[PDB]
DNA sequence: CAGCTCTTTGAGCTG
């Protein structure tokens, strides 16, 4: 099996309170991209917030892009955007090959200053710890998981708390969304976990 | 149709 970090990543939410005095270049943007559901998707599209969506996809993206460059493969990932009840947030899953824990930090670091500059007009996200990594405890080393993470916490979610979800993992790419799909693989868990 | 472009990162689109 495969090991994965996870980064969270706080969304900006609120232009005015998130990003004061951005452009209105960054309203264009996130208020005019439309989304629309695959056809294997069960979703209510009703549900999902497209601007905040809009964000999280380019945030995705662009950390993707530069954790390839750090890991020098095609890492694999699951990530799920979630409308918490507090914030919106990115639960990026991604495999530890090539990047040792020693230096993830420095490495994600790196990713959050990039996506200052190229997402959000250089304006810092005023949210408190808008990139967090999780740590095995508060004050410890940085949590590693196997994907059995995934159907045991991120899989379950349903709308609206869920909002979308992207993965290259084969397993769980009907299940990305698709509820119907998310309930079969947690179901399958749950059996094997009781045991 | 071979590149150029865009809150890209590669493939849709145009000169
Ligand atoms: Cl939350
Ligand atoms: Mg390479
Ligand atoms: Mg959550
Ligand atoms: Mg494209």
């Amino acid at each position: 099996m495969a090991t994965f970090y996870e980064v969270i990543v706080r969304v900006p939410f609120d232009v005015e309170e998130h990003l004061p005095g951005i452009s209105d270049s960054f309203v264009d943007w996130v208020t005019g991209q439309i989304w629309e559901l695959p056809p294997e998707s069960d979703l209510n599209l009703t549900l999902v917030e497209q601007p905040q969506l809009t964000v999280a996809d380019r945030i995705r993206r662009v950390f993707l892009y530069e954790w390839n460059k750090f890991s020098k493969q095609e890492s694999k990932f699951f990530v799920q955007f979630e409308k918490g009840s507090e914030y919106f947030h990115l639960h990026t899953l991604v495999e530890t090959s090539g990047i040792s824990s020693m230096v993830l930090g420095r490495y994600v670091s790196q990713i959050r200053a990039q996506l200052v500059k190229v997402v959000f007009q250089g304006i810092e996200p005023q949210i408190n710890d808008w990139v967090a990594i999780t740590k095995v405890k508060k004050g410890g080393a940085n949590k590693v998981v196997d994907s059995g993470y995934i159907p045991a916490y991120l899989l379950p979610k349903v709308q609206p708390e869920l909002q979308w979800a992207w993965t290259n993992l084969d397993e769980y790419k009907l299940a990305a969304l698709n509820l119907e799909e998310r309930k079969r693989l947690v179901a399958q868990f749950l059996a094997e976990s009781s045991q």
